[PDB]
């Protein structure tokens, strides 16, 4: 038993809820929180811009030192830094962005770090502003996430559009 409350259940391990995963993760504190990442850890907009802006810029700073240290992570790869206000870690994925050029078939990889915890609050990789196909998101997510995911899709149109969808 966990906390997450109103999400509906599409398989054994997904759950997904129209929600602002900002007021979500803040209300949870959930053990991690999935990012919506970039290679350099640049949080400008989207999930991330939002993330980071909840913690005051926190995260921002956090990441900086982390490239500075380790440089760019790849696109499917994760690191795992600080939850900050937020949750205890987040997990910073790095899903393909269609609008860069990005193979789509990276976007298993990127899913598949979600298998390293056993419990997370996450959006859809590569949706929104990353520019992929947010009902093939999910049907990626299904397919390869076995842990616990609890999926926080922003936009109530395309929420009710996922469900109505999802096979
Ligand atoms: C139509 N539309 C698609 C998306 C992409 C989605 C991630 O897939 N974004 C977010 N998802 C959850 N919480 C969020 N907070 C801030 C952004 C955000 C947003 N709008
Ligand atoms: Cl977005």
């Amino acid at each position: 038993v966990n906390s997450f409350s109103g999400y509906l259940k599409l398989t054994d391990n997904v759950y997904i809820k129209n929600a602002d995963i900002v007021e979500e993760a803040k209300k949870v504190k959930p053990t991690v929180v999935v990012n919506a990442a970039n290679v350099y850890l640049k949080h400008g907009g989207g999930v991330a811009g939002a993330l980071n802006k909840a913690t005051n810029n926190a995260m921002q700073v956090e990441s900086d030192d982390y490239i500075a240290t380790n440089g760019p992570l790849k696109v499917g790869g994760s690191c795992v830094l600080s939850g900050h206000n937020l949750a205890k870690h987040c997990l910073h994925v790095v899903g393909p962005n269609v609008n860069k050029g990005e193979d789509i078939q990276l976007l298993k990889s990127a899913y598949e770090n979600f298998n390293q915890h056993e419990v997370l609050l996450a959006p859809l990789l590569s949706a929104g502003i990353f520019g992929a196909d947010p009902i093939h998101s999910l049907r990626v997510c299904v397919d390869t996430v076995r842990t616990n995911v609890y999926l926080a899709v922003f936009d109530k149109n395309l929420y009710d559009k996922l469900v109505s969808s999802f096979l």
